[PDB]
């Protein structure tokens, strides 16, 4: 993962995660992920190995480089806050933001 | 943004738009892009700087070759229609849909 140490003017919006991040040629690359895909609400808390978070949260902020910030449902319906560090498994691959395991 | 300038035959199901672009030095590639992930509704509007539209919305359509149409709730949970360009923030990026930001 460790995106956040190749990327910068990170920003999130929704669950896509954009950030400029560098390529081994010198330049930089512009580049956007969909977190939804890989991040799962687990009873208000953001887990990885699953996805759909996005269906049962609000509020998806940026905190830090790294850190996505939401609020999300309970299985009970009730509303929570959480986080979870994206540098975790999300890395920066020649300038392209990608999940890895 | 702007996808709509190097894409065919593109269509909405559900939150998800589809579409054939012509890929940077030639042919075609098909992608799919959840728009769930990046539109809100705010009050019977559809807009950017959000997510999870879909919850509240409904008969979601393409109209002409860029404008996601939808029916969305208001607070007083009245159903109006509402349109948003998806050419403001989704690109063809090399042949395959992605949001892109404002710089
Ligand atoms: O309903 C979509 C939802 O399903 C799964 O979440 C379950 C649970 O962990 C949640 O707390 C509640 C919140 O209402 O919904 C579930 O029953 C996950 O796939 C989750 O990502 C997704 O949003
Ligand atoms: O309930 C999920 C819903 O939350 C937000 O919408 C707000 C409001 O803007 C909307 O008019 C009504 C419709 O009942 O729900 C409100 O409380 C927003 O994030 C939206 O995208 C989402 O579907």
């Amino acid at each position: 993962g460790n995106f956040s140490q190749a990327c910068y003017n990170s920003a999130i919006q929704g669950s896509v995660l954009t950030s400029t991040c560098i390529r081994t040629n010198g330049g930089y690359n512009t580049s956007s992920i969909d977190l939804n895909s890989v991040i799962e609400n687990v009873d208000g808390s953001l887990k990885w190995q699953g996805s759909n978070f996005i269906e049962t949260c609000r509020n998806t902020q940026l905190a830090g480089s790294s850190e996505l910030a939401a609020e999300c449902k309970t299985r009970a319906q009730q509303f929570v806050s959480t986080k979870i560090n994206l540098d975790d498994h999300i890395a920066a691959i020649d300038g392209t933001l990608k999940y890895e395991l």
